[PDB]
């Protein structure tokens, strides 16, 4: 399958600082079988150029361990009247200090739409966040991912 | 443990129609071990009066089955600068047609706060939604839950 078109458009590209962005719930499963979440943004989510796969860069330690243990993940993405629910299977990964760069195949996509306009989770980017989430290293890892995938 | 105070305040009460409300990501795990999500609101989430436990009413079929299979769940709740991540263990349930009324113990709470103001997922209630999610039956089930818990 592929990254759904509307989701590729929601995630593609990287924000500058001081800009309103959607926070995407990035889901995993912990060792007791409980669902687990982290917030990611366009900075840590990028489709491949052909949209076949979804790349992610994850800093949060428990999410990273969950991915290493089960290889399963999911995403919530909000766009207009649609809540997109994704399920993701990790097919490869690359570690760089506290960051895990991941390649995901989409294994399921549900368009959850009741005809009711939705607002996404939102936050404003900042120079502090750029430091907390190590944007320079995330960017580098995404280019390493792009290069290896191709 | 108990329902965290800030989360009890976010969930308590029931909205009328045509009102802006937060949509809470309600998480489960499916049969292949993938995280799974549904959107719920204050209409389908209510703390016990003593805040010891969290009641929920779930209509979405796969979420309901996931709960029946694993008894695990989670929640995302947004409040100011804090993203609240909850993990939930189902301790009892009651079925009424297509609805599953659930009692959850909180097994974990993480306050995820980077000092960056957050906007929750939002939607406006409506008479159609009241019908789609069967508010009269949800309300009844919550009173049945309150009664049995006490
Ligand atoms: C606005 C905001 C942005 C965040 N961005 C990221 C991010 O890009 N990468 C990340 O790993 N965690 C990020 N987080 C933090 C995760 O949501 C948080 O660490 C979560 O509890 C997951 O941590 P854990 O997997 O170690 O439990 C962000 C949090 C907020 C509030
Ligand atoms: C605005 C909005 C409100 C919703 N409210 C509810 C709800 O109260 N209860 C519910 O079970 N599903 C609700 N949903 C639908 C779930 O998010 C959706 O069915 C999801 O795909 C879970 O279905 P599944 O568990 O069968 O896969 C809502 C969807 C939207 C867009
Ligand atoms: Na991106
Ligand atoms: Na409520």
């Amino acid at each position: 399958s592929k990254v759904p078109g509307e989701i590729a458009e929601l995630l593609r590209g990287f924000p500058d600082v001081d800009v309103q962005e959607q926070a995407f719930a990035f889901l995993t499963v912990d060792t007791g079988g409980y669902p687990h979440s982290a917030l990611l943004s366009r900075t840590e989510l990028e489709p491949s150029t052909d949209e076949a796969v979804l790349f992610a860069v994850v800093a949060s330690p428990r999410t990273r361990a969950n991915l290493r243990r089960t290889g399963t993940a999911g995403l919530i993405a909000i766009d207009g009247t649609t809540c997109h629910h994704l399920k993701l299977r990790m097919t490869g990964s690359l570690a760089d200090r506290g960051l895990l760069a991941c390649i995901f195949s989409v294994v399921d996509h549900k368009r959850d739409d009741l005809g009711i306009p939705l607002q996404p989770m939102l936050f404003r980017t900042s120079a502090d966040l750029a430091e907390q989430e190590d944007w320079p290293r995330t960017r580098d890892l995404f280019e390493r991912l792009r290069a290896g995938y191709e």
